[PDB]
């Protein structure tokens, strides 16, 4: 059973990592990029990037632990820990040769880690839309004169008492409408059948649950990440933000610049936080520019 | 069929205010207080602080529109729309004379536009526990590192698509006790009994729907204070503000200080949010005193 369809060419498989099963959608030849989806979201957002992606990279877009067809983390939910199932799952593939990375939203959280624990594992680098955790995200503000603010759900969903899934249980379809077009400048492209796809993923109660978990350990990540940045990042990395509603703005680029040495940085106009589907011809064109720097 | 106990000697009644069937609960004699209730509460947040100031004062605790056993307002939500109800209230017992006004959490939003407008009727002002709509409430956070903020809250109750009653429909008992004790220091005193009460009258459709309303109008209502705050007030204010675990500290005595001329301020340490409940018998006495040193009777 697939959740999401699978575009042609491509396979859809599992790989067990330290005990944990973790599902993925596979295709093309060349060196490694793996793409890494984030919350509301599966592999499935990557599924029109891929195709143009694997006529000169093998392409691998894996579930998060816990999401999608992936099983939960055995370990535990920061990223420290998460990332190590990445780290592997990518190694399983590239053992010999350095692989490219790119990540929205909590893939960052969950990659930062082994990209800077294993740096010569990472030959580029594309983050876009979410802080990298630390210091900074408590400095966002709850309630902004145009209403609800860009991350008050990092509260709601770290809340104890399992706030966030007693109330989302049962009405995941309508909560996840409700967060990902206030999040978005182009509502246009997600359509009630694309909506559907999404939500019946993440409604199923692990992965409701597992949503939330990330959020739980953001404190921890932060915690994490304080010790790990003392380290810069020295491979070619870039950023991308949406310059619409919901999207980051400035805030990715200048970021970054205090953990990557070597880093370029987009504001995509009319795009929110879901540039895949909002903004995907400027997206994917970035993408694949800035990867095809390198030997393919 | 009453939604809380009455106290002895206190009355529940309904006046009609321009249009909108407003209830409250009165007893005493002497000049006049009112007593306004927030967010999660009624009217029956003040029923132990009611019976010792009814000693000296004719005690008013209305239940805000739309919540409780008030109609909605057919005006709207801002603080300047709700303050019109409260006022017009007020001055059908105290006609002839200056009256003072307690208030806790949005209940200032919905009281301060008729201080600042008519500050000849209003005696003495006791505000606690909610910063008053302004600038200052888009500097809180959204997370900090120890968990979910003090007003995140803002941004779910205001997000439009009926989110918030759409998510706490038919969980509303569980949503307000998490609510109420992640703000509170205290947690013992809101009984199984109490937090039943409470859980019943914002589950009321019009209600939920009510509560969530006062805070998709807190951008107006901070747009509206920026024109109103130009004139300070003048007379007499206390401050009153939990010390730990969800109490606002030191903001709210230092936001009053660019409002208010004449102020005094408290913080009480071992209190969070829920000031009449959690640290009932020190803010009793702080409110009495403060309002005693006034003509009462």
């Amino acid at each position: 059973a697939e959740e999401f369809p699978v575009p042609n060419g491509f396979e859809s498989a599992y790989r067990e990592v330290d005990g944990v099963k973790l599902h993925y959608v596979k295709g093309g030849q060349g060196p490694l990029v793996m793409l890494v989806h984030g919350f509301g979201q599966t592999w499935y957002e990557w599924h029109q990037l891929m195709p143009e992606l694997a006529k000169r990279f093998t392409v691998i877009a894996p579930d998060l632990p816990g999401l999608g067809q992936s099983e939960p983390p055995k370990t535990g939910y920061s990223g420290e820990q998460v990332a190590v199932y990445l780290h592997k799952l990518a190694r399983q593939f590239s053992p010999d040769r350095p692989f490219d990375l790119v990540a929205h939203d909590i893939g960052i959280w969950n990659t930062y880690p082994m990209v800077v624990k294993n740096q010569a594992d990472i030959a580029r680098l594309v983050y876009m839309q979410a802080p990298i955790p630390d210091a900074r995200i408590y400095r966002f503000p709850a309630f902004t004169a145009q209403g609800e603010s860009l991350v008050w759900h990092f509260s709601f969903f770290a809340a104890d008492d399992r706030l966030a899934e007693t109330l989302i249980a049962g009405k995941e379809r309508f909560f996840l409408e409700h967060f990902i077009k206030s999040h978005a400048s182009n509502t246009e492209v997600f359509s009630e059948r694309l909506l559907d796809l999404y939500a019946r993923s993440y409604a199923k109660p692990h992965s409701l649950n597992a949503s939330f978990e990330y959020y739980r350990a953001l404190n921890e990540s932060v915690r994490q990440n304080a010790e790990l940045a003392k380290t810069r990042l020295q491979m070619p990395t870039m950023t991308l933000a949406g310059g619409g509603h919901g999207g980051m703005g400035t805030f990715q680029l200048e970021q970054m610049k205090a953990y990557a040495e070597d880093v370029e940085g987009h504001v995509l106009p009319g795009c929110g936080h879901w540039l895949p589907e909002e903004c995907a011809a400027p997206m994917n064109r970035l993408v694949i520019d800035f990867l095809s720097r390198g030997r393919h």
